[PDB]
């Protein structure tokens, strides 16, 4: 059938950053307190997310299609961890994909790609996003602060 | 650092380092006394026949040190079809905890997954360190035959 490619985003050109803009919109559609309003907010934050860490940014591809992607950044810095450290920007996968291993497929990714670079990840996640929360604890990240309606999670090698 | 290539080649240094690898992961196969390197010997040497374009080892250096045995042909009559197989996958005590495991199943996945869209495997009932593994990439337990526990990955459409 179709193969699940996970590949780095070689560059950002207006047709690249369409495709994230669409994937993005579809996975966050509900989840608009977090994902923000309009394609606005997600075309800034997502070219703010290529900016700081284009090195750790995958996608995964079914066809010639970006179904989903992920945002590593390897160069972090933490004021909780006083010190650089390894941190997920964004992880979404286009609504009608989700539930099929993608998500997965990319945080593991993301993990093997920043496990070279640092002995911690930090994320920020919305508080009702249970979901996303359960798939970070299944891969060892744990609670450990708060800031608002946004959850602190960590993993420590 | 770590190197996954496919193994081109089972010559003698290969099969030594292998034999090494194989011994050291399962604790010396104690129950074969003297005879387990041959015990190990000969179980390489069918996994290398029965699959070597799915053969990948991990090298530090110029030392196999982990290794993993893909099959993009097996016969599964639980699944009654053609299906992707592990046979094998073990790394070095010495090597183990540092991410050579996840980098070689990552290898195993994206190989099989250009051909099967099932990978089954068969692991032992209190081997929970690899089911946990195996779980995070996806695998589900759905049967055991004896001490061995099945486990299925299915790519949904
Ligand atoms: C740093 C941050 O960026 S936090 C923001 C994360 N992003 C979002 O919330 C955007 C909206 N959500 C999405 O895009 C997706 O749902 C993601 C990226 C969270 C997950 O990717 P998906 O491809 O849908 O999930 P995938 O199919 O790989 O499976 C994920 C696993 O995580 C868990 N999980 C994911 N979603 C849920 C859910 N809604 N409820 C319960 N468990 C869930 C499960 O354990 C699931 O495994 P299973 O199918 O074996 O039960
Ligand atoms: C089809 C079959 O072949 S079944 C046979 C499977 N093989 C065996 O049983 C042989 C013996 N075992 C081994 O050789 C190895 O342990 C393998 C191949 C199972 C795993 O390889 P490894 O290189 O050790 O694991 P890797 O470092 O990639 O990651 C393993 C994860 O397992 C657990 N783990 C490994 N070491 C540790 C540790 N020191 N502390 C805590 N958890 C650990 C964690 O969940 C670790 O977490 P992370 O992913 O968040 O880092």
């Amino acid at each position: 059938m179709d193969e699940i490619k996970i590949e780095k985003l070689k560059k950002l050109d207006k047709k690249a950053l369409n495709e994230l803009i669409d994937v993005y919109m579809s996975g966050y559609e509900g989840l608009e307190e977090y994902g923000g309003e309009g394609r606005d907010y997600a075309r800034n934050y997502i070219k703010w997310c290529w900016k700081k860490a284009s090195d750790g940014f995958f996608v995964a591809k079914v066809g010639d299609k970006i179904v989903g992607f992920i945002v590593c950044d390897k160069d972090w810095f933490s004021k909780y961890e006083g010190r650089i450290v390894g941190a997920i920007h964004e992880f979404v996968v286009d609504k009608k994909f989700q539930g099929k291993g993608i998500g997965r497929k990319l945080l593991i990714t993301c993990l093997d790609f920043l496990g070279k670079y640092n002995d911690t990840i930090e994320l920020w996640v919305g508080e009702k996003n249970y979901g996303a929360m359960n798939l970070y604890e299944k891969f060892g990240f744990k609670k450990v602060g708060k800031s608002g309606i946004w959850v602190r999670m960590i993993k420590r090698q």
